[PDB]
């Protein structure tokens, strides 16, 4: 037990109540200060108070109570990363309606399966998506209800929030006396999110209040400090976006949001909003790897950088944290089904290359993929987590539950780790994406991180009769060809890790969700290419 890494005590503690009532008692303090903005759409330039943003999701709590919705209910949330996002989410806390978010691009099959397992009485959808939850809704009765959340008015025949609240709050509704829903936090829903075939991920309300705690640690996260400003392009349907975001709000910080990655809206947002610490996912590290604009701005306020949801090269994050002139990036890994980063690089306790340290409340191990042992220092084997931050369980379905979680409440990730002397860990890769040329393992990061110097590529394993796979890549360029980049490889790495088999041209890498790889469709553009 000298193997098992153990967080520490938290720099801010664990706070009572429900995810809910915090939600409220902090964003009520905040809606008592003149001026605090909640969030910004840096696209049009909009801002809303934690004032508003305060009525609003209370009104909207208050409505949905009289409509009936209990803690027995559902209801999901489908929207592009936007100002109304969180109203619903608010609003459904404050009353334990659970909150199933529904990933705005998924296709209809995607959107079915998953409110199929959700199973929503109410859907909160924006306009861009109304059309696929309309086709998808007769194969889901439950669904009594479809509200907009982005319009005023009514919109093609469903009320907005602002019409629905109306329809339900009576005249004499005063916010500032409406008292949150009080309920067992551990038997209380905050959350259903999804993971992927899709599974509905439960967390409930004392997940969230554990993340509050991170969220304010001064070490594991940020400060409650007057004006701050965030600059967030995560998913708000996400964990790595959810956690974050809800987080921020318990801080009282101004949110700026954007739906959609652009170099030039990013870069002036940070500059205009004097943004102390921005959100990204590694694969947005190219265009700061290519630069150009970044040193027209004056990025003065910007303190911090932090990365999460995929593996970040330690040269491109190493070279990116030098043109932003940053010490470094910061890091935060997590699952779904633990709602938000358990291993988190703590302030003033960095290492190039790792994805940090076991946040509190937490422990960390790796095993031995055979027996199960547990492993010591230096040693590769599969990351293991538990702590009160780790899902209930999955929706409808307890043998994907136990099958990822045992009796003792550790949860097995999938990803090969290790920790050092230190105790700082390193993701190696997903078990599933790395490749046995022999009996010899080799991962993907280190191929792709020898061929991003010569744009971007994704390396894969090609199956074969007798070698089991042979490291193949897929890659995206003015010119080399095929024979030219294996070659190059074989004089860069050692006898087993060639590319013996590799190299396959592509418009774009098949990258999914928080800018990480599809090792299936890597996997078969390979395969169907030989
Ligand atoms: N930092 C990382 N480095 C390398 N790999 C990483 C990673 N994070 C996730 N992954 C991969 O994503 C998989 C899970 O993806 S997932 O289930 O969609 N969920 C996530 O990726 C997920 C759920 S919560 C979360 C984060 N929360 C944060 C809070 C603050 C902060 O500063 C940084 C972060 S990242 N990420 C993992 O198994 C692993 O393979």
């Amino acid at each position: 037990a000298k193997n098992i890494k153990k967080g520490p005590a938290p720099f801010y503690p664990l706070e009572d109540g429900t995810a809910g009532e915090q939600l409220h008692k902090a964003m009520k303090r905040y809606a008592l200060v003149p001026g605090t903005i909640a969030f910004t759409d840096a696209h049009i330039e909009v801002n809303i108070t934690y004032a508003e943003y305060f009525e609003m999701s209370v009104r909207l709590a208050e409505a949905m109570k009289r409509y009936g919705l209990n803690t027995n209910h559902r209801i999901v949330v489908c929207s592009e990363n936007s100002l109304q996002f969180f109203m619903p989410v608010l609003g459904a806390l404050f009353i334990g309606v659970a909150v199933a978010p529904a990933n705005d691009i998924y296709n209809e099959r995607e959107l079915l399966n998953s409110m199929n397992i959700s199973q929503p009485t109410v859907v909160f959808v924006s306009k861009k998506g109304l059309q696929k939850i309309l086709n998808v809704q007769k194969k889901l009765p439950i669904i009594q209800k479809i509200i907009i959340m982005d319009s005023k008015t009514d919109y093609q025949g469903f009320q907005s929030m602002y019409t629905f609240v109306t329809s339900h709050l009576p005249p004499g509704f005063n916010e500032y006396d409406f008292v949150p829903e009080s309920f067992d936090r551990d038997k209380t829903i905050a959350l259903i999110m999804n993971s992927s075939l899709p599974k509905g991920v439960a967390l409930p309300h004392r997940t969230a209040c554990v993340r509050f705690s991170h969220a304010r640690d001064p070490i594991f996260g940020n400060q409650i400090i007057p004006d701050t400003a965030i600059l967030s392009v995560i998913p708000f349907h996400h964990a790595f976006g959810m956690s974050t975001t809800l987080g921020y709000l318990i801080c009282g910080f101004r949110v700026v949001l954007m739906y959609r990655f652009e170099e030039e809206l990013f870069l002036r947002s940070l500059q205009d909003y004097k943004i102390q610490s921005a959100l990204l996912v590694p694969t947005l590290f190219s265009f700061f790897a290519k630069s150009t604009l970044i040193d027209k701005y004056d990025l003065s306020n910007l303190h911090e950088i932090a990365s999460g949801g995929a593996p970040l090269s330690k040269e491109v994050g190493e070279a990116v944290a030098k043109r932003f002139h940053l010490p470094g990036i910061r890091q935060g890994y997590g699952l779904t089904e633990t709602t938000s980063a358990i291993l988190i690089t703590p302030e003033g306790d960095d290492k190039p290359g790792a994805v940090g340290k076991v946040v509190p409340f937490f422990e960390a191990k790796v095993v031995d993929l055979d027996t199960g042992k547990t492993l010591g220092v230096n040693q590769r084997g599969e990351l293991c987590v538990r702590g009160p931050m780790i899902m209930s369980g999955y929706v409808n379905n307890p043998e994907a539950t136990n099958a990822l979680i045992d009796k003792d409440g550790w949860l097995h990730s999938g990803d090969i780790a290790y920790w050092d002397e230190d105790e700082h860990f390193f993701i190696v890769d997903r078990l599933k994406s790395l490749i046995k040329y022999k009996g010899y393992q080799v991962a993907p990061a280190e191929l792709e991180s020898i061929l991003l110097q010569h744009f971007d590529a994704g390396v894969a394993g090609l199956p074969d009769d007798d070698a089991g796979e042979l490291p193949a890549a897929v890659v995206v360029l003015k010119t080399m060809t095929e024979k030219e980049i294996v070659d190059y490889v074989a004089s860069q790495v050692t006898t087993a890790k060639k590319l013996r088999g590799g190299v396959v041209f592509v418009d774009e890498v098949p990258k999914g969700l928080t800018g990480k790889l599809d090792a299936r469709k890597i996997r078969e553009i390979l395969i169907k290419a030989k």
